[PDB]
């Protein structure tokens, strides 16, 4: 029974039928909801995966039942048919890239969905050909703080062979260095990476902002390192509209978000390698990187600066901290020419989103728990919107570690 | 590993694997194709007898007497009873166990560390309108304490065969009243608009205030519901002042210091206290982000942003994050101030994290339901943020009903 999902806020009720398209199983059943979990616990299947992919693509140019369609159903079967596997056109690609942007559930920027640049680097054969590559799209992307959407799409996964992989999990990374009892300098979210690194050969630094080189993975072969050009990689120094003290902390974010490890699945193809990059929302930055407990976890030295009362919780020490921190990200990325997007503008265009989505497609599947921002959550619009979560393919999945 | 569900605190790196989900006995609104997690309301002798045995064989597990002869001898007086009158009666013992119990299966509840000391008022003798409010009003009295709040409970008749329900008609024992304007805007609650208008239906002279207590409106079976005014020296109120704001006293704000919700069905052993109301003390979010500042509730966050002059034309200054901060910061210094009973949310969510540990040596994990675990700001700065759950339904459980009307 297709789901009735009220706005409470607005009193709005829209009926989802898009969710009956769902050819793949979450993780909840009717005895137990697992929504707030973060990962997840042959000829005949390919083929109808690989039909369903060439019906969406030809149906989004108007041309279903079309001569060039029933050719290319046709081109699809004889090849998965003779050799197991078959080969996206560039088009096809490209299309498919964007419909797993506007797939993904858990994304709050897909107002943007139809803007993405797409790279075919399908005909790359090596690490070193990988490292040219990534340094193209970083160039593209970046474009001198003006940032611009893009993915790049390296050979797809084959029967045969080991994959083509990014070790890395962004293309832009700190370093986290453990010490000799336990605790990290630098981001404890890259500790395991890092060790990676150094055990490759990388000549470690000993800062809090490192930047970590690519280990990039050809088939079959041990990842080789590249050290990321420094022209290559925008920071923006964080420094406090009225908060003088707060640049002598020696804060920095890098510009462009590139998320390196995971699987874009198109019509049952799989690319294990295929980053792709947008621009910050604020708080991914100031809330989640920096006040994280398990990641830089600067909240306290920042409500120790504001002479704030840290003995005790109701003082909301880490609420008043917490916002300054977002207000500093916001005033450096503003004042450096970055572009980067606040969690209540960010939030308003989902909404506007999830309307066009509704006109278009009969329903958006969204993760309410990931839509919603860290801080502030009932002060937007998406707290007060119920959500249906589902996943529909083209697809941005999780893959294991390489190593 | 194990086959059953894996939860993991990000945070921490630590997992746990959630047993307790095993003995649910009723679907939710999920399936393999679709999470329905973000929905807030999602849509008889044999079935009564099952629920019945389920219900009695927990409580002799509790006191550790499962399989005793006391225990069969419950089972045989409840069948017999069933068999005879088509329900069946707790005994007391088994009334105040059943009461924690909902509450302790709640998931939405994150004030479940206090679960164990929840005051149990027998009312199973109540037999008029005028009664329910005799007990209302001591529940109110004994729950309030001066400030000093108490957790209670107060439950009224079952529903029986063929006789009509006891209802509270109110949501909550104290609501500000909301009165729809000429113009289409509203004065006071805006929640509170239809039991607003039935109290004047129903014969209440209205007031025209922003923070006007309303009257119950209270049904005992087959009668038309009654209305009754609380005395006002019953409902404990806190104006709220800022520590350092000192014109944050001159916008005329107030709340009350009890949170009593009336209108949620208590359901144990397949039995239903349709009118069964319960109270706690509030948390500040509560509070200060929901009812002061949902943009459907009393909406003051751009008023407050504009006295604290702010930048309210661009969403990048944040305005509404800093105004939202102080207005929860007064919140929790008024009630401070006045000696009520008042939790902050960073507080909350430690115990709950505690709460949680608990849960998993005594039953094997905790229902819960991250959405509403998770307060309505500041989210990642708790740790219940980071930490994954699971949503399932245990009974005795408190269960939504629909409104009397
Ligand atoms: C244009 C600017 C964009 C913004 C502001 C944005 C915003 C976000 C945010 C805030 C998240 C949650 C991130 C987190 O908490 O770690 C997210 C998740 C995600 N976004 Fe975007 N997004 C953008 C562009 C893109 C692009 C270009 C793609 C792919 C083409 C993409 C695909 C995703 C995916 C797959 C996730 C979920 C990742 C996961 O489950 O771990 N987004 N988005
Ligand atoms: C002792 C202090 C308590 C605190 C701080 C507390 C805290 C909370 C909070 C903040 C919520 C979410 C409310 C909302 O967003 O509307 C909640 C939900 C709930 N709590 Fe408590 N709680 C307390 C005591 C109680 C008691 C005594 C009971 C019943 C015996 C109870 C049962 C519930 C239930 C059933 C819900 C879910 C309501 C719904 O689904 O609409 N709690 N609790
Ligand atoms: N601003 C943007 C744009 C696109 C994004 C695309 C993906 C992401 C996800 C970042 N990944 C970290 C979350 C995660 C997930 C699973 C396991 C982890 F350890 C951590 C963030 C984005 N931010
Ligand atoms: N502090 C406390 C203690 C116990 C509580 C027990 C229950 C509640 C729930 C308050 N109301 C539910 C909100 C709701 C739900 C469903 C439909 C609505 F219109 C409104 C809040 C509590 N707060
Ligand atoms: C356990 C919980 O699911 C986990 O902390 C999630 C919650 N919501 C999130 N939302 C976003 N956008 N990003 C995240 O990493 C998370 N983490
Ligand atoms: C749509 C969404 O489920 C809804 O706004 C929920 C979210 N979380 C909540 N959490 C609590 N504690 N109380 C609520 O009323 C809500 N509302
Ligand atoms: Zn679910």
């Amino acid at each position: 029974k297709f789901p009735r999902v009220k706005n409470w806020e607005l009193g709005s009720i829209t009926y989802d039928t898009l969710c009956a398209q769902s050819q793949q199983d979450g993780p909840c059943t009717p005895r137990r909801c697992l929504g707030s979990l973060v990962l997840p616990r042959p000829a005949e299947q390919l083929l109808s995966q690989a039909r369903d992919f060439i019906n969406q693509y030809y149906s989004s140019i108007k041309r279903s039942g079309s001569q060039a369609h029933e050719e290319r159903l046709q081109e699809v079967e004889a090849e998965v048919a003779s050799t197991g596997t078959y080969h996206l056109r560039e088009s096809e690609l490209v299309f498919g890239a964007k419909q797993a942007w506007r797939n993904a559930p858990r994304c709050v920027g897909r107002i943007q969905w139809g803007k993405l640049q797409v790279f075919d680097a399908r005909d790359c054969s090596s690490a070193q050909e990988m490292f040219t590559y990534i340094c193209n799209h970083i160039k593209y992307a970046t474009n001198r703080g003006n940032l611009r959407s893009a993915i790049t799409v390296f050979p797809q996964r084959a029967p045969g062979r080991g994959d083509f992989r990014i070790w890395n999990s962004q293309l832009v990374r700190y370093a986290g260095y453990r010490q000799q009892d336990g605790s990290v300098r630098g981001d404890p979210a890259n500790v395991e990476i890092t060790e990676l690194c150094i055990q490759h050969g990388w000549t470690p630094g000993n800062g809090r902002f490192d930047v970590l080189p690519l280990l990039l993975q050809a088939p079959d072969e041990a990842p080789e390192l590249f050290v990321l050009p420094p022209e290559l990689v925008l920071e923006v120094p964080l420094e406090h509209p009225t908060l003088e003290w707060f640049a002598a902390l020696g804060l920095r974010w890098y510009a462009l978000p590139a998320v390196s490890n995971m699987l874009l699945e198109i019509g049952g193809l799989e690319f294990s390698a295929a980053p792709f990059s947008g621009w910050y929302m604020s708080t991914e930055i100031g809330t989640r990187n920096l006040c994280d407990p398990h990641r830089y976890n600067i909240l306290e030295d920042v409500a120790v600066c504001m002479d704030l009362d840290t003995r005790t919780t109701s003082s909301l020490w880490k609420d008043k901290a917490a916002v300054e921190i977002n207000l500093a990200v916001l005033h450096s990325f503003q004042l450096a020419k970055v572009t980067i997007v606040d969690h209540h503008a960010a939030t308003v265009s989902f909404m506007k989103h999830l309307d066009n989505e509704q006109k278009a497609r009969g329903g958006c599947p969204a993760d309410w728990a990931w839509i919603v921002p860290p801080i502030s959550g009932s002060l937007t619009p998406v707290f007060h919107q119920e959500m249906v979560n589902y996943i529909l393919s083209p697809a941005f999945r999780y893959q294991p570690d390489p190593w």
